[PDB]
C-alpha cells in the first residue's frame, strides 16, 4: 500500500488502439519535473484555450491533429521555460541574466506600466492653461515639484515600455516562429507547396515565405533539422535533385561528405564572429513575420506614444486605453461589442444613405423651412446646397430625437402640411427608431450569442469524453465511472505524459508497444488514440 | 440604527421603505436581476468615465473657445479652461443629455474647425449616448433572460 | 430568431443523415464513420 501510495503520482496510464483491434493499456513513468512544469498556470491558460477553440471553432475532424499540434507547442513552451527559468563573455552572460529577468517578470512590468499611466494621468488633471506667465499651459497646484515628480514618473513610464518590449521579444516570439516553421515545413514535405505546387497570388503569406527556402537557417527553432534532407529524397525523382537541390539552397556534396564524416568546428570567441554569424535573408524573413503579430504593433504603438508623450505630455492619456487589454472583462464585453462591427458599420452607412436620400427630397421640396435664423433680414438657410443639407441632416437630424422636424420651422399654415407631417413622421420612425433598435440588438444577440458558446462548451466537456467521445451515460452505469474514466483512463496530461516519455527515452530501449506509437507519431498518422471505444466496453463481458 | 436616528430626525425613518425589497419575494428577483451583473454595471460606467476623460483631453486642447456657456459676452463663464471642470462638464451634462456633447456647445459652423467638430460630436453621440447604454440594457436583459 | 434557424439547420446537418436519417452516433462507433457514410455511401451527389 505504501509503495503504491508514494508512486501514485508518478505512474501514468494510457489507453491505445494497439497493432491488434483491442484496446490496450500502458503504464509509463511520468517526471516531477515534467508534472511541475505541467502545473505552471500559464500551461492551465494554454491548456483553457486550446479546450475553447476545439470545442466552440469546430474542429472535430482534426481533432487528433489539434491536440498533436497543441502537445508540441505546449512541449516547446515548458522548454522555453526550463530555460528561462531562475570580456565579450561577461557582457554577455550580464545580457543574458537580463533578459531572464525580464521575461520572468514581464507581466509585472505591463501592470507597473498601466499603473504609471493612471498616476500621469491623475497628474496631468491638475492642468490649468492662462494668459500671463505661469498661451501657457502650467500644473498648477499648492505643493511644488509636482512636475518633476510627473518628469519622473514618464521617465520611469518608457523605461517600464523598453523593458515590455524587450520582454514580448524574448518571450512570446520564439512560439510564433517555432509555429511558422512546423507549418512551412509540414506543407513543403506533404502537400508540396513548393514543389509540384505553387502558393496562389492571394496569399501573402505564402509569397513571403518563399525567402527562407534557401537560407542556411531555416529549419531553426524547430525539432526537425533533417526537413530539407527528406524532401529532397521525397520529391528528388520527379521535379529533379539539381532543381530541388537550388530551391532549398543545399550542396549534394557537402551533405555526402557530412554523412560520411565532419570534423568539429570551434566556438565563437568574441562579437565579431557572431557578427558574421548573421544570416540576412532569414533575419529579414524573422522580422517580416514578428511585424505582422498584432501584440507587438500594439506594444510599439504604446512604446510611439509614450515617446509623442515626451513631446507634448498630454499624449499619455492615450494609454488608458490598456485598461481594455489588460482586463479581462474588458475585454469580454469588447468582444461582444465587436462581434458584429461590421454589423455596426453597415448599419450606420445604411442611415447615411437613407439620411441622403431625405436630403434629396428636402432639398428638392422644402427648401424653405430650413432657415437656421432668428434674424429676419439675415436668413441662414442649411438646404440651398445639397452638401449643407446633407450635413444639416446628418449632424443635426441623427443626433436629435423626435426626427429632422423638430429643427425645421412649423409646417402648419402652408400648403404642405400634410406633405411636410409625413417627412418628418417617416425621418422619426425609420431613423431614429428602426435603426437604432437594429444597433441595439446586434449588440444584445451579440452578448446572448457569446453566454450561449460559454454555455455550449461548459455542457459538451461536461458530458462527452474528449478522447474517446462516448457519451458519460455509459460510464455512469458504475458509481462515478465517467469520473473515473476521464481522470484515470483517457486523460490529456497522461497523453502529454507519454509524448514526452517517448520523445526523452532512447529509441532502443523502447518497448513493443512504445515503438509501434512512435512510428505513427513520426508517419503522422493518430490511429492509437481509442475513437468509440475503450478497454470498459470492450471488456463489459469480462468485468474489466 | 436608522429607528434609533429616526428617534433624533423623524425623516431618518424613510431608509426603512426599502425594506420592501427584502420583504417582497419577486423584489428580490427582479433585484437578482439587476445585481446578477453589478460588477459588469460598474465597470460599464468606469469605461464611460474613461472614454469621456479622453474626449475631455481633446476638447481642451483644441475646443476651448466653443465651451462658452455664459449669455453675456462681456462676462463668459468657460467650462474647459481648466481639465477639472471640462472633465467635470462632460461627466456632468454631456453623459445626461441626448444627442452628445455637442448639443450644448455653441455652433460649430463659420469657423476653420467645422468638420473636426462635427466628427467630435457625431463619435461622441454614437460611442457615448449610444453603445454604452446599449451594454447597460442589454446586460440586465440577459440577466433576466 | 434568425440566428436560431441557421443554427438548428447546421446542427440539424451536422448530426443527422440527409438521405437515411441515422443518427452520427450509430455510425461514429467505426472511427470517421459519419464521415464515411455522408461521403461515400449515401451522397446527395451520388444520386444526382
Ligand atoms: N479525456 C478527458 N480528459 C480530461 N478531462 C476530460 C476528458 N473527457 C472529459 N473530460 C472532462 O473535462 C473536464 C475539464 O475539467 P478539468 O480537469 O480540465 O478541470 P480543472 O483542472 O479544474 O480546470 P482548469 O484548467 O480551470 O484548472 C473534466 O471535468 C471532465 O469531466
Ligand atoms: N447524405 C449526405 N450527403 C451529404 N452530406 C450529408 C449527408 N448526410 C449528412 N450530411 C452532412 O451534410 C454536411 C454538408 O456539408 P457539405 O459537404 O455540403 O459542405 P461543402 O461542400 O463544404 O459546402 P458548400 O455548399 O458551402 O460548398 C456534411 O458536412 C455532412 O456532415
Ligand atoms: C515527434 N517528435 C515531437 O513531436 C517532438 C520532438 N522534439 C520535440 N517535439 C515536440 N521530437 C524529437 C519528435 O520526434
Ligand atoms: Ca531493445
Ligand atoms: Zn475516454
Ligand atoms: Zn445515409
Amino acid at each position: 500500500e505504501s509503495i503504491l501510495e508514494y508512486f501514485r503520482p508518478y505512474l501514468g496510464r494510457i489507453e491505445i488502439m494497439g497493432a491488434s483491434r483491442r484496446i490496450e493499456r500502458i503504464y509509463f513513468e511520468i517526471s516531477e519535473t515534467n508534472r511541475a512544469q505541467w502545473e505552471m498556470p500559464q500551461v492551465k491558460e494554454s491548456k483553457r484555450q486550446f479546450i475553447f477553440d476545439v470545442v466552440n471553432e469546430g474542429g472535430e475532424a482534426e481533432k487528433m491533429e489539434l491536440f498533436v499540434s497543441f502537445c508540441e507547442d505546449t512541449i516547446f513552451e515548458m522548454q522555453i521555460a526550463a530555460q528561462i527559468s531562475e570580456f565579450w563573455g561577461e557582457l554577455e552572460v550580464q545580457r543574458v541574466k537580463f533578459l531572464n529577468y525580464l521575461s520572468r517578470n514581464f507581466y509585472t512590468l505591463r501592470f507597473l506600466a498601466l499603473f504609471l499611466a493612471f498616476a500621469i494621468n491623475f497628474i496631468l488633471l491638475f492642468y490649468k492653461v492662462s494668459d500671463s506667465p505661469p498661451v501657457y499651459y502650467f500644473l498648477e497646484e499648492s505643493t511644488g515639484y509636482m512636475e518633476p515628480a510627473l518628469w519622473c514618473l514618464s521617465l520611469l513610464h518608457t523605461l517600464v515600455a523598453f523593458l515590455c518590449i524587450i520582454g514580448y521579444n524574448c518571450l512570446k516570439v520564439p512560439l510564433v516562429i517555432f509555429k511558422r516553421e512546423k507549418e512551412l515545413a509540414r506543407k513543403l514535405e506533404f502537400d508540396g507547396l513548393y514543389i509540384t505546387e505553387q502558393p496562389g497570388d492571394d496569399d501573402v503569406k505564402g509569397q513571403w515565405d518563399r525567402l527562407v527556402l534557401n537560407t542556411p537557417s531555416f529549419p531553426s527553432n524547430y525539432w526537425d533539422k533533417f526537413v530539407k534532407r527528406k524532401v529532397l529524397d521525397k520529391h528528388g525523382d520527379i521535379f529533379g535533385r539539381e532543381r530541388i537541390a537550388e530551391l532549398l539552397g543545399m550542396d549534394l556534396a557537402s551533405l555526402e561528405i557530412t554523412a560520411h564524416n565532419e570534423r568539429k568546428p570551434d566556438p565563437p570567441p568574441g562579437l565579431l564572429t557572431w557578427l558574421m554569424s548573421i544570416d540576412v535573408k532569414y533575419q529579414i524573413w524573422k522580422f517580416g513575420v514578428i511585424f505582422t503579430d498584432n501584440s507587438f504593433l500594439y506594444l510599439g504603438w504604446y512604446m510611439v506614444m509614450s515617446l509623442l508623450g515626451h513631446y507634448n505630455n498630454f499624449f499619455f492619456a492615450a494609454h488608458l486605453l490598456d485598461i481594455a487589454m489588460g482586463v479581462k472583462t474588458l475585454r469580454t464585453i469588447l468582444s461582444s461589442v465587436t462581434h458584429n462591427g461590421k454589423q455596426l458599420v453597415m448599419t450606420v452607412g445604411l442611415l447615411a444613405v437613407v439620411v441622403y436620400l431625405y436630403t434629396v427630397v428636402a432639398f428638392n421640396f422644402f427648401r424653405k423651412f430650413y432657415n437656421k435664423s432668428e434674424d429676419e433680414d439675415e436668413p441662414d438657410m442649411k438646404c440651398d446646397d445639397m452638401m449643407t443639407c446633407y450635413l444639416f441632416h446628418m449632424y443635426v437630424g441623427v443626433r436629435a430625437g423626435g426626427g429632422i422636424g423638430d429643427e425645421i420651422e412649423d409646417p402648419a399654415g402652408d400648403e404642405y402640411e400634410l406633405y411636410r407631417v409625413v417627412f418628418d413622421i417617416t425621418f422619426f420612425f425609420f431613423v431614429i427608431v428602426i435603426l437604432l433598435a437594429i444597433i441595439q440588438g446586434l449588440i444584445i444577440d451579440a452578448f446572448g450569442e457569446l453566454r450561449d458558446q460559454q454555455e455550449q462548451v461548459k455542457e459538451d466537456m461536461e458530458t462527452k469524453c474528449f478522447i474517446c467521445g462516448i457519451g458519460s451515460d455509459y460510464f455512469d452505469t458504475t458509481p462515478h465511472g465517467f469520473e473515473t474514466h476521464t481522470l484515470e483512463e483517457h486523460n490529456l496530461a497522461n497523453y502529454m505524459f507519454f509524448l514526452m516519455y517517448l520523445i526523452n527515452k532512447d529509441e532502443t530501449e523502447h518497448t513493443g508497444q512504445e515503438s509501434y506509437v512512435w512510428k505513427m507519431y513520426q508517419e503522422r498518422c493518430w490511429d492509437f488514440f481509442p475513437a468509440g471505444d475503450c478497454f470498459r466496453k470492450q471488456y463489459e463481458d469480462q468485468l474489466s
